[PDB]
């Protein structure tokens, strides 16, 4: 399956990084930025948050080289110019943050066959969550959302408490680390005041659609939950509290047993289960979607609770699109 | 009123700077830490939260002298040898850290005080007021007083006000905290709090807290029905309450929205305050109110369960109150 | 004077700050940013650095409305567009940060602006100027004009005190620098400095500065004898110069905080602060002084060696420089 | 060789690590602290810096247990009641920060046959640089010093530079991360007023003797070198700036031949040249004392440079410990 990454930024990398990392059969074919290859280089070779990778890579004659892998790089800010068609494209990673469904399909009338966006969408484009809704993945689907950080640690959470015990209602707060979206000091950001302010001197106030995409990956939760994120100063790695009132009475030793029985069958390889005395630092490069903090929780009664879910909003979500990749690769 | 500061830390200092920052009748009469009076002096005038104060004051002959006011420097650790009889003291404010049980509080009565307030939570069933809420319960014969957490002064008013309008059925409640001195620069052993120790400024860091549970003793209509936890996060000041509540009626978002204004205007003067501003943790800098609602960051899921936001300066907004309630305890 | 500020970021926010504060009778017309008037009046009014302002500014009508100051609001990316003629512009305060080169800023004057002042270090045939060191050499006829760095209005002063007293040899010169709305949350691309990408508040990050090369234009004499450099540090605000300098004859350590305090006092007045107190960065957050000479920090080798350490807000420092400048303009045109 | 860590700080925790990633022949015996075994454990396992290591290893019977390494957790503040003569110790690896050579001889006083010191020492205690002055040890020297961080960096490349061509003065600061003796919050340091302002709020100027201290391990620049320190809000990796007048006319370029030179011959191991665009975060876990920074340092003239070298003041030094002991065990 031939492959393009457009927009090289920290999911970008951080996918091409994933895909190395499990020698994927996947062929990436291009690499589209604002900048020279020599600079994009440069990035995937030493990261601040993860460290260094691929130490033998090296840019030549307007390539990533790396073992037998040799991408082209381009610098073309406008979809309609990128040479998709020439190129062969079959998926195109859409990594920029720039791109409503209308302005995703220019990636189709430029040629490429099947568009995946590395966060929630606008229009009639299907969202999957692995481990929750990906096998409702259709080859019809041109253009498919991965979600968000924050909505593939949610989702597998919400699914455990929905099969064992029902939720009646719900309410998700995200505390979340910085990302390219905030500024090192106060500036401006049109669609989001709060979020300019200086990400390091603040606690920022943010809005997610996290908790309603869930209602849209699992119906029967529409309506009953929704959420808010705070930004605050890490570099990386997030963390869920959600405030659940559950339609069965339970105890709060039940619903740890059932996140770690899931752990262990229906969401291998994208729950984990940890009874340690964590912090958001210990899931730096963790690959989980969502990481249950089993010390963390509160219990008010039998039905009410606060349960709390880690997750590499970087590293967890890039190795997602890999495994999404791969489930399309399978199924198209 | 002669007061002194048994132990000059962040509360102790600001406590200071907000006797200064108004018209008082308390006299300070001596300050006790473990170090000397300079060192204290250059921590009073230097402070890189709040910046510079009290720009005259000086170090001199083992006193701190601002114009004609002289106070008593003192490093005893030992609260047995505390000079309080000789001092004529009326009320230790005790804000060491170490100091919360009866016993090692009473010291100071034995010592010569006639009164102890500690800015903390206490161990035991030690009178405990929040301003606005419970302080007219007080009672002279309480010689061993509380004023409670900066997150109970956070939630308590928020609290008053939805019992008193809508009635709470339960509530779960997180507090995302600025890192204060019980943290460290870099990973290092917290024997009662293993995460409380993992680096301050690396981490988003789980801890327990008995603010929402604090609140059933200043509202004993909401014992045993609100409870919560906290996230320890990179900021030197500035805290949030994020509270998920069931309310006993139903009612809309704008309606709490109102009542929360209505209080801010007339109960709650000087304790809530209500904003409509898009306000980040860094705008509460320095700011006095127990309480910020924040109406643009609320949530409502439906017309029982809300997610509601009120932010407080822990260290000026606490220092404030501990003040508040020297000058309502004490006869003069 | 009517001036207006070009490019509304964090100098020239807390330019129109410091003019408000002193209550300067320069007239502030209009703002141009790439952004609506209603967010730019919230940035103005709220600062995670200096803290709120002007609580009674609104937006209103396309305009900054604060007492009897109504100003516009602009929202134009081409310097050729921008309306200078109609609104009758004595200076601009080119504060973008993208317009350095003199072919460049000259567009304001083609727009009907009569000066320039670059709150940056500027290319070509442009006039350099720090408060208190050769701002007298300002001649009605520089019609684009450059205000130099915060680094070199921190260590031009310093270096004047020590020219005047013991003569410069040589002299290298460290900056620790805040990071600034040139560098990035997360690691990402910065094609003219690839390290000025990575994360700000994860890194140490050397950085290029001309502001000891600069410092021989304003001080001819010191053409040739002092270079540098910089380290960017997770601080959201002040810096620090670190100058490791040779003097042309033997003194004390104990002379040259003399010859500093003395300065201060006389010749450096509002320019130069001296401290003896343990003082830290955020200590200078709102301090308006261009160098804060620290006498504790720095120290002797031997009576001809020395390091030397000078503190500054580059944010409120740098634009207090701005408005003396302006008001230095104002007298001398 | 059987050695003890008494105080399992920064440095005590990755020394163990490694002894442990060389599979050193190294007998560890004991830890000793203030807190329990499961706690050290705890801290060992899991680092905000550096990652998690040894996922087996387990507090276990009183014990670290890693593979066939059954290490004794002792929690004994007072060195003369450590029982180093029942554990048959060859080495105290001495890092608590507290520990004179006559404080730290107390060691030998317990029974124990030699102590390093993690630190620089006072009195007549042998200070050793690897690659520098390492081979001057003799197993007559039962104290030994294995320097500080700064000085680990700077006297390789002063050795360079005296044999290549002389040094007649030089100026040294140091841009540090934070450490173990900072405060989270603005709090008392009574021998060092500004180590106390808030380690993560702040630029902090600190004395430092290493520059100095480059005159003991290198004695024809006694007197030649002196400097000092900024402390800045990173949690590892530090940045020597040294401002040089050298006794010969070169040029920058015959000064970075020279260092790669070095570093591949006499330095190779604890000296590294780089002419690749590094920030701190790409030092992270790297093990060398040195690495020069080629694209970062400046000349004024043919005399007059000032050279950028960077060192990972917990994981070189932690390096450098390991070094030395084995050293230690192949000369005695
Ligand atoms: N960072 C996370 O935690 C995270 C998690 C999940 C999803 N996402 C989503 O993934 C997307 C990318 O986020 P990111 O954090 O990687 O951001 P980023 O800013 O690191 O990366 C975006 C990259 O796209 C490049 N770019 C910008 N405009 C372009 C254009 N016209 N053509 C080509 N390249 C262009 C930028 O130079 C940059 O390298 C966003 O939609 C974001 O919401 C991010
Ligand atoms: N920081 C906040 O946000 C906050 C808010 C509300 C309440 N509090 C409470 O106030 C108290 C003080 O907190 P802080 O943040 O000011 O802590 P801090 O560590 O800044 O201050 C404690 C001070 O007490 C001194 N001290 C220690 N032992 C002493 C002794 N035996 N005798 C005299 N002085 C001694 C210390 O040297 C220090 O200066 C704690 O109980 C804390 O829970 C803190
Ligand atoms: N920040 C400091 O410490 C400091 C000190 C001295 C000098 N300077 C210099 O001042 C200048 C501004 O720096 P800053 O830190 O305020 O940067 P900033 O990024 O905070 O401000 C720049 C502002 O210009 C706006 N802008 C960008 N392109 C524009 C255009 N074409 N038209 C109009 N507005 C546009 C941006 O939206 C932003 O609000 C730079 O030249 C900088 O080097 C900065
Ligand atoms: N961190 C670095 O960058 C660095 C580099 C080189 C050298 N050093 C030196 O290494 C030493 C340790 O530094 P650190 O950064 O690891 O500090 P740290 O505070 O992390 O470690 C000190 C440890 O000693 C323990 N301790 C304190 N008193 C004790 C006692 N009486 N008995 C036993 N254990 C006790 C503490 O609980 C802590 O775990 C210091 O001398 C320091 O100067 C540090």
């Amino acid at each position: 399956m031939r492959i393009v990454i457009n927009g090289f930024g920290r999911i970008g990398r951080l996918v091409l990084r994933q895909i190395l990392k499990r020698n994927s059969p996947i062929e990436v074919v291009a690499i589209n930025d604002l900048v020279a290859g020599d600079l994009l280089t440069y990035l995937f070779k030493y990261d601040s948050t993860h460290g260094s990778f691929a130490p033998q890579a090296t840019f030549s004659d307007g390539c990533l080289v790396m073992g037998e892998r040799k991408v082209h790089f381009l610098a073309e800010k406008d979809v309609q110019k990128l040479p998709w068609k020439d190129l062969d494209v079959d998926v195109v990673v859409e990594s920029t943050g720039l791109f409503n469904r209308d302005d995703v399909a220019k990636h189709l009338d430029s040629g490429a066959k099947r568009v995946l966006i590395t966060a929630p969408a606008k229009g009639d484009v299907p969202t999957f969550v692995m481990g929750v809704n990906h096998q409702q993945f259709d080859p019809a689907d041109v253009i498919i959302s991965n979600a968000s950080c924050t909505t593939n640690c949610l989702a597998p959470l919400a699914k455990v408490l929905l099969d064992n015990f029902g939720i009646e209602e719900g309410l998700m707060t995200t505390v979340h680390a910085a990302t390219a979206t905030q500024s090192v000091v106060d500036g401006p950001s049109r669609k989001d005041w709060r979020g300019g302010r200086g990400a390091f001197q603040n606690i920022i106030p943010a809005s997610t659609g996290a908790a309603k995409a869930v209602g849209l990956c699992l119906p029967e939760l529409k309506g009953k939950l929704t959420g808010m994120a705070f930004r605050v100063p890490v570099a990386d790695v997030s963390v869920v509290d959600l405030t659940v009132k559950l339609s069965s009475a339970t105890t709060y030793e039940a619903i740890c047993e059932a996140v770690k029985h899931a752990a262990n069958t229906s969401m291998k390889n994208i729950m984990y289960y940890t009874e340690e005395a964590v912090v958001s630092s210990d899931f730096i490069g963790c690959e989980y979607s969502s990481v249950f903090d089993a010390q963390a929780g509160v219990a008010l009664n039998d039905r009410f609770f606060k349960l709390v879910a880690w997750y590499d909003n970087e590293i967890g979500y890039a190795t997602r699109i890999v495994d999404l990749l791969e489930y399309v690769q399978e199924n198209s």
